């Protein structure tokens, strides 16, 4: 199914899932049964992240398939960083023969333990170019959704230089967003509304992760540009060694958040779920979502 | 000013101020001279809910005292001439802010608003700047919240610069209502208006109001100080202030208050927010 049409059927909060490449054969079969165990669940999508710059670019296309023999459906997220045009261009066309119909068109991290991105030299350097890519290869075809930063890119230099190329990247052909990851919803609905007045009406899904350790929020806050709301840090820094209590803080203040995110009609909510990790889970069955 | 330019240009959120009429001479100068109180925090519009000889007078009375009247105009009770004559009376005034209505929030010929915003700008083009009422929370006796989006949006297209929402008390419901209209592609502004639990209590007793969802934890919290008028007040000024701290940070452009003279209540709110 295409997400577009899943948007646009307006049947209530769309709900999805991305996971983490696994690390060994086991750990893969680990994630497949989970992801066999999900499908009782009915989420809309399910994903796993791409790039160790390419990758894994056969193994991302082989999981997409793996996925969509379980009866899911995949959403292949897909880079620019590290690849010239051509090898972004024939990566696309695997997944779309391998009949992945959903797309997130991304920029992609650099290299690991590098911070800043300097794009291949016969490569792309924005993701709205991978999208208009898309548009202008397969059409409709496919569905094809981009990153939203409610806090901004770290990289930008103001949320309104930020918006307006948010803004260019949806008008290059993109039916949906998924947003970074946040933790004060009020950043959310702040986001949204500079969207409206900027115009922009495709529906933008709330990406969620529920803090699971003290060493996560260096990643939240530096890399990925996310604000800790001062009640909620206080807890946290207070608690650091006490992962049994870092995790039960995460998973409360994950709750709340997304009670409210529901309450608001958000069109979806998408988890960023650690393969192990039992928050998501622990998330979904104190919002009445999963059975206990 | 016109608000749709005092919204494009501002430095910061925009408080405005809806006061429930007076039932005498004594709560009318009272009033006023709360509003003359009121021109020290340099509020961005203020206006009194909805009797009409006395609505032009007291927007000539609110202009007199430097402050910026947004005249309401309801379709309810009254021929089209009438309407068009109290438009001109308003406009003749200098008064360049009108609320096209049919009910006029915090409260419960033509038939639409959308008719009279239409008639606005036949008459006087964007020579003056024309808000309607929104409502967030439908009318879900009647409807469904889609019907209800599909009116709201007619009535921007009639002419809206801007919206006032009823007054909520989840703030959920204000986000979930601002996300459709993003959705419809309404893109212009829409204030939230707020009234502490305590007023809009006070006032359902003495007449018909418009309907606010009161939300779990709070309606927990007034039954259990039930009796305590002192504790129940500042519930409800605790619970105002959670809610607008949260709206700023949501980058409303302002926060309209709807008060009653008259209660401590909304003096409270605006205090411990650091206005
Ligand atoms: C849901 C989600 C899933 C993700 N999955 C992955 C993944 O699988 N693998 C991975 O490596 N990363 C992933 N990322 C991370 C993402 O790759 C990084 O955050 C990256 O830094 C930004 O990606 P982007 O697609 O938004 O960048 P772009 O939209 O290309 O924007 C990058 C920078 O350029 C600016 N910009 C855009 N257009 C212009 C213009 N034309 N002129 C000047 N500046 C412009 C932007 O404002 C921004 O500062 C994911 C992020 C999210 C939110």
């Amino acid at each position: 199914m295409k997400i577009r049409d899943l948007l646009k059927a307006r049947r209530g909060p769309l709900f999805s899932f991305e996971f983490f490449p696994p690390k060994d054969p086991e750990g893969e079969e680990a994630l497949f049964r989970t992801l066999e165990e999900l499908k009782a669940f009915r989420p809309a999508f399910v994903s796993i992240t791409y790039g160790a710059m390419g990758s894994t670019r056969e193994r991302s296309v082989a999981w997409a398939q793996r996925i969509q023999s379980l009866g899911l459906n995949p959403l292949a997220h897909l880079t620019v960083a590290g690849q010239s045009r051509k090898e972004v261009a024939e990566v696309l066309h695997r997944f779309v023969e391998s009949g992945v119909e959903n797309l997130l068109a991304l920029r992609g991290d650099p290299p690991r333990g590098e911070r800043v991105f300097r794009p291949h030299p016969e490569g792309f350097r924005y993701a709205a170019e991978l999208v208009a890519l898309i548009r202008e290869r397969y059409g409709d075809r496919v569905s094809v959704g981009g990153a939203a930063y409610p806090e901004g890119h770290p990289e930008s230099e103001s949320l309104e230089a930020d918006l307006r190329h948010f803004k260019a990247k949806v008008e290059a052909g993109l039916d949906f967003a998924i947003t970074q990851l946040f933790f004060n919803n009020a950043h959310y609905f702040g986001f949204l509304e500079r969207a409206r007045r900027a115009g922009i009406g495709i529906p933008i899904l709330p990406g969620i992760m529920p803090v699971t350790s003290y060493r996560q929020l260096r990643r939240f806050t530096e890399v990925c540009g996310a604000s800790i709301p001062g009640p909620l840090l206080a807890k946290l820094e207070r608690h650091q060694d006490d992962p049994k209590a870092v995790l039960e803080i995460g998973v409360e203040h994950a709750v709340r958040q997304v009670a409210e995110l529901l309450e608001a009609g958000v069109e979806g909510v998408h988890f960023y779920t650690l393969n192990k990790s039992p928050a998501t889970r622990m998330v979904l069955e104190r919002l009445g979502l999963r059975p206990a």
